[PDB]
């Protein structure tokens, strides 16, 4: 069973090669926005120094020692490197990227072992380009632009500004005509803002510096407004406020709304993994691959530590669905089976189903490659005949593809959507699918459009959801591929990496 | 056949007698005063003429008003009394008078000498008169209904239930200020409470005119209409497609501007039928095709014999041969649409074959669930059958519908993969409007909302210029569906059973 698989084309990696790596920015400014004299840093505020070292050294996971394997990177202009006393460079615990057209890597080592320094002949884009390569992605966890006026200037305009994930700004409450170089965040809806709308995530109270001068200062974290996730958050808020009380099969309460639509850009490696509550990506990834393979044995997910189908695959449940002859974890002709073997007679999971039923995924892959204007390019799992033989009816039951300007868009129709767990999971799921299918057809990812039927929140989840509603959505992470694989069905979870995923903690 | 779906015994709890659409005609001073309770305080012959012309004239070329086709005017009894006996009734118009005391026979009598069977008393308010004028007796003859008022009648016209049938307001403003006027009329402004969710807009306004009553009395006319948000919602999509859509090309190689993924909603409440006003929808065709779908039919000759030729090209000997279907006779479309609805997965042979009990009866199951367990989330029927696809004349376009109950109302979602905004879409909106209305009747719920999901929404390149002319048009109100008779079985509904009332769409764009 190898000639029934999808063969990945020669143009597979170029579809999802990361052009630039995402980065955060860290700066100190005065009330006039000045950053320095182009030579040295004017003010002396030890509390900013501590903040700066912390924001740039600390890693996502707790108590993780920075090492070549996993550490942060700081990118800086050459003049900034010079402004640091030779004794204290390179900055410990981090990878020091230096932009210069006159100083090579080895040249930087001449002045003041181990490896923590790279020079780049180019600007911030080139640095982000290099950091996008395998040797740095995903070994480097977070990239920080620690700046220099010209570097900040490059960060705050296209193409780089669209990769800018957070601003960590310290404001020093002092002023002087001694500041030549300036740093200003573009205001919402201005030309300089290039479409971005910077939100304030946090602001500190005014603190006083123990520097002998009694200087005031404060910290702010700015983030680029995530309207896509706000779509979702709005819907949840509308459901709680205006939704109808309903009760599902068990008898559990639910707040419900009917008919809705959301969009998510998949462009430039962008992955719509929700940030206001961490999504279980590993399971998302494992299940989709399990779907694509037309797999119906749930143990294959259970084995890989994904238990999302554990309850629905138990003897207890299968019996309650009258499927008394199914082996435990054999779920019947669900999802993937309909995708790859529509209308094929089902017996047991371990049977051979090669070349049986309709192979919708393959058909679509073939159509996209030859006639991209086709309006019949859609698959479905909603098979009335198969339905009683399934452990569960499909929620996400239909998807349609669309091509424009060499970009693959995809719309998913979901009949019943749990806003709490299902919806975020399925958003990522169909993102991955569209990405993979785009790879298989030599196209770029476009948009994912989500259509909802009965969109619901669980009654007891209202209290938790209300707390999440008060969180400001953060920028989405990115998906990159460690390696490609000859066939579509051969792709493993470890073949792809989600980078710069910084969700909020739970509560 | 009793493989059919048996209709319920009663009308769904909360359902209402069909109400007629009406316009309101009024003359006010600047303070908003209309009369002294007894008479009009001012003398402006130009308003008199405007009133005669607006309430008398019909839509035609030079169509003389006759008992066969004419307008009706509804008035309070006091207003009738204010019109001097020798001018009753108002010529070329059905005179409907509201009174609990006076009867038809009371009204004629009180006339000077002479006949006038153009008078009818109504023992009730404006609601009763709008019900009456919806009778199978009146809907042929009565073309437009005018509320010529009385303070009390205007009051009733401006509140629910009546205000929702108000298609336009013709107001004359007389620039006199009389401290006399004790009766008032105020058009509620958009967003205010008295507007009760209606957004009133000025369609037209005359220049200020001077009356020739020898007092230089200033006056002016204006037409006020309620905003049709839902057709606006459609048109905005069309306009967004033309401005932002990508150039694409269909199977033949024809140019289209298109966008991917959009969603529209329409209210069906009390059998409101979203037939678009800015370009006439071929209702008869919509109706015949749907009942044809519901019955599980696949023989297009059934449709073309009823003078509905939409399936003609797709049913011909030439076309069926090209799709590889050398076995089907002409007009046999294969296991399409209705077949999948009523017999999902059944092996197909020919249109004339017996298919009872075969496949899955998706509609029958949905009807069943709605009646017993309406919070269900699996109440959806699909025509998209990957196995059956190659045996069909065309793959389904509207290919999935989901039902939803809330507040004893049946809502419904329609998924359409390919959407031509000019012809295919407004047709399909009506198709699923009707369906939801029928399924509501079949399960004893009252109609709710139609949600429409569009896949590839497009406009044809050649259709771009005509669309722009249509986009300039102002949407009128949606009509209503009125079932003039009933059936024992859902399948037994003929197109003749239902009447669309007050569908007055625009003429064709050049
Ligand atoms: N307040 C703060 O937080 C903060 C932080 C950092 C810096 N500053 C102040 O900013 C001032 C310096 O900023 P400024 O830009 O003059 O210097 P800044 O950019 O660090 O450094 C500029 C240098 O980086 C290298 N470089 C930059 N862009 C390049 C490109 N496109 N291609 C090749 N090389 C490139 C070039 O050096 P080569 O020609 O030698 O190759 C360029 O001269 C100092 O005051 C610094 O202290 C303030
Ligand atoms: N400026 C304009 O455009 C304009 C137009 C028309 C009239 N008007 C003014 O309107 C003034 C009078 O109006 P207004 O409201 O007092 O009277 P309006 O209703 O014309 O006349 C009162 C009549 O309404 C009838 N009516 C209303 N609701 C009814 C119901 N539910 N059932 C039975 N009968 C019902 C009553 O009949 P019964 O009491 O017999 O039961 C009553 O006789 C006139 O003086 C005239 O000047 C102005
Ligand atoms: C503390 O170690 C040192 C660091 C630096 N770097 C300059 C400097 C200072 C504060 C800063 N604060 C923020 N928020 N962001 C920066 N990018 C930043 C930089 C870039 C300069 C030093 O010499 C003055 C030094 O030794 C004191
Ligand atoms: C139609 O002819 C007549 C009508 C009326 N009805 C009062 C009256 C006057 C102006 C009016 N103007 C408008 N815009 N709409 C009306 N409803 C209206 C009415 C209702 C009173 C008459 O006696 C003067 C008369 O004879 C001229």
């Amino acid at each position: 069973m190898s000639l029934f698989k999808i063969r990945m084309p020669e143009t597979v990696a170029e579809g999802t090669r990361l052009a630039l790596r995402a980065f955060s920015l860290v700066v100190a400014v005065d009330e006039r926005g000045g950053i320095g004299d182009g030579r040295s840093i004017p003010w002396n505020v030890p509390e900013d120094m501590k903040f700066f070292r912390d924001v740039t050294t600390k890693l996502r996971g707790k108590n993780v020692k920075p090492s070549p394997a996993k550490r942060n990177a700081v990118v800086m202009g050459r003049k900034t490197w010079d402004s640091i006393p030779p004794k204290f460079r390179p900055l410990p615990g981090r990878l020091n990227v230096v932009l210069s057209s006159t100083l090579t890597t080895q040249h930087l080592l001449d002045g003041l072992h181990a490896d923590s320094i790279v020079a780049v002949n180019g600007g911030l884009e080139q640095a982000l380009q290099l950091l996008a390569s395998p040797n740095y992605t995903p070994s480097i966890e977070t990239v920080y632009c620690i700046g220099g006026g010209s570097v900040y200037a490059e960060a705050l305009r296209p193409p780089c500004v669209h990769l800018l994930q957070a601003i960590y700004r310290t404001t020093i409450r002092a002023s002087e005509s001694s500041c030549s170089v300036f740093f200003r965040v573009p205001e919402s809806g201005t030309e300089a803002a290039a479409g971005i709308e910077w939100q304030r995530e946090t602001i500190s109270e005014e603190l006083t510096s123990a520097n002998g001068n009694e200087t005031k200062y404060y910290f702010e974290k700015l983030i680029p407004r995530n309207r896509e996730e706000e779509q979702y958050l709005s819907l949840v808020d509308r459901i709680i406020r205006e939704g109808n009380v309903k009760h599902d099969r068990t008898g559990v309460g639910t707040l419900s709304i009917f008919g809705a639509q959301m969009r998510f850009s998949l462009r430039n490696n962008r992955l719509p993994l929700l940030t206001t509550k961490r999504v279980f990506w590993r399971g998302v990834c494992e299940e989709l691959l399990w779907f694509l393979r037309g797999e119906t044995y749930a143990k294959k997910l259970s084995d890989k530590g994904v238990h999302i189908w554990d309850d629905n695959g138990s003897r207890a449940f299968l019996d309650s669905r009258g499927l008394t002859e199914y082996e435990e974890m054999d779920l019947g002709p669900v999802y993937g089976f309909q995708w790859r073997h529509f209308g094929a007679a089902y017996t047991h999971h371990d049977a051979n189903y090669d070349g049986q039923g309709v192979d919708q995924i393959k058909a679509i892959v073939e159509t996209l490659k030859t006639n991209p204007d086709d309006r019949r390019m859609l698959f479905t799992a909603w098979n009335p005949s198969a339905l009683p033989r399934m452990a569960l009816p499909p929620c996400h039951l239909l998807a349609q593809f669309y091509v424009s300007n060499g970009e693959l868009s995809c719309m998913l129709y979901q009949r019943s959507c749990d806003m709490g767990l299902g919806v975020p999971f399925n958003i990522a799921s169909y993102a991955l699918l569209t990405i993979l299918i785009a790879k298989a057809t030599g196209l770029r990812p476009g948009e994912l459009v989500h259509t909802l039927g009965d969109a619901h929140v669980y009654s007891n989840h209202v209290e938790p959801c209300n707390e999440q509603l008060k969180r400001v959505p953060r920028a989405f992470p990115y998906l990159v591929f460690r390696r490609e694989r000859e066939f579509l069905e051969d792709y493993e979870e470890g073949d792809m990496e989600v980078i710069d995923y910084a969700p909020y903690p739970p509560i």
